[PDB]
C-alpha cells in the first residue's frame, strides 16, 4: 500500500513572491562559523523561505502563496541543486538537512485534504523527483559506516529520508530509515545513554536531546504505515527520552557520566523540545512531559517542516 504521513498532514488549507535564491549546484565543500553561514547562505535562505511560504499557504489558503512555494522548490528541483558527488562531512550534512526541511514542508501540500497540488501536477512531479534523487543520495552519504561513526547526523539523515519516502512513495527509502532507527535504538545502553553522544563531553545532554526529534518523527511515521518501533531495544526511544528529561531537570547525571559540567545553551530554547509532539503521540506521556509540551506550544522547527504542533493535532 501507498506510504502515508501522520493524520495531521491531511489538514485542510485555511483550517507577491520574492526572487528565488540562486539554486546551489556547486560542490558541497563547506567550513564547519561566519564563513560557514556565508558559504551556505542561498541554502539557508531557501530552507527558511520555502518552509515559511508553505506554512503561510496552509494557514491562509491564498493561491499566490502556493504558486510561490512551488516556484521556489521547482527552481531548485529543475536546476539539480545539492546533487554534487564532491562533498565533505559538512556539505553532506547540509544536503540531508535541506532535504529534511523542504520535504517536511512539501508533505503538508502533498497530503492536505484540500489537494492544492491537483492544479500543479508538472511542478509537483519536478519536486518529488528532486526529493527522490536527494533521498537516494543521502542514503549513499551515511551507509557503510561502523557504529563508531553512527551519531546524530545519521539519525537526522534517516528522518530526511523517511520524510522523502512518504512524499515520493518510496518503500526502499522507508526501509532504510527504519533500519537506521533500529541501529540507533541499539546504541541506547541499559541507562538510556548513546555512547557516541557521551563523547560530546559538556554538550552530551544537548546532543542527546538533538537525537530525539529525528528518531521520534521516524517512530511516528513508521507507526502510521504499520511498523511499530516503540518497543525496539526494550523501548530505547522512551528510555533515551526519559533520561533526557531527568538531565534537563537535574544536570548531575550527565556530569557524573562525562565528568563535566553541561552547557545548557541548547536546552534553553523551546524549538529544541519539539520532539514532545510526535513522542506524546506515540507514548502515554506523564504530567511532567505533557506540561513541558503544554507551556512551549505551538512549536515551529524549520528542520522538521515548520508547524510541528499543527501536524500532531
Amino acid at each position: 500500500a501507498d506510504l502515508v504521513p501522520p493524520p495531521g498532514y491531511y489538514a485542510a488549507v485555511g483550517e507577491s513572491c520574492p526572487a528565488v535564491p540562486p539554486p546551489y549546484t556547486g560542490s558541497l565543500v563547506f567550513t564547519s562559523e561566519k564563513t560557514f553561514r556565508s558559504q551556505i547562505k542561498d541554502i539557508t535562505d531557501m530552507e527558511r523561505g520555502a518552509t515559511k511560504l508553505v506554512t503561510q499557504y496552509m494557514r491562509s489558503g491564498r493561491d499566490g502563496d502556493l504558486a510561490c512555494a512551488l516556484n521556489w522548490m521547482s527552481a531548485w528541483a529543475r536546476a539539480g541543486a545539492l546533487q554534487s558527488d564532491d562533498f565533505n562531512h559538512t556539505g553532506k550534512s547540509m544536503r540531508k538537512w535541506a532535504l529534511g526541511s523542504l520535504s517536511g514542508a512539501y508533505m503538508r501540500l502533498k497530503f492536505s485534504s484540500s489537494r492544492p497540488l491537483a492544479a500543479h501536477a508538472e511542478q509537483s512531479r519536478e519536486i518529488e523527483d528532486w526529493f527522490a534523487r536527494l533521498g537516494t543520495q543521502v542514503v549513499r552519504d551515511w551507509s557503510g559506516l561502523p557504529l563508531k561513526k553512527i551519531n546524530n547526523h545519521s539519525y537526522w539523515a534517516a528522518w530526511s529520508v523517511m520524510s522523502t519516502a512518504v512524499v515520493t512513495n518510496r518503500r526502499d527509502l522507508f526501509d532504510w530509515a527504519v533500519s537506521e532507527f533500529k541501529v540507533a535504538a541499539n546504541q541506547v545502553d541499559e541507562q538510556g545513554f548513546l555512547p557516541n553522544e557521551l563523547k560530546r563531553r559538556q554538550r552530551a545532554l544537548a546532543y542527546h536531546n538533538y537525537a530525539l526529534p529525528p528518531l521520534a518523527m521516524i517512530a511516528a511515521f513508521a507507526q502510521v504505515n504499520g511498523v511499530d518501533l516503540r518497543q525496539e531495544n526494550h523501548g530505547a526511544l522512551q528510555r533515551l527520552a526519559e533520561r533526557v528529561m531527568k538531565g534537563v531537570d537535574d544536570e548531575e547525571t550527565f556530569e557524573e557520566k562525562t565528568g563535566e559540567d553541561q552547557d545548557m545553551t541548547d536546552l534553553k530554547v523551546d524549538n529544541k523540545y519539539a520532539w514532545l509532539e510526535p513522542y506524546c503521540a506515540l507514548y502515554r506521556c506523564e504530567p511532567k512531559m505533557l506540561e513541558a509540551k503544554k507551556d512551549r506550544e505551538p512549536f515551529n522547527s524549520f528542520r522538521l517542516g515548520g508547524e510541528v504542533t499543527r501536524v500532531f493535532s
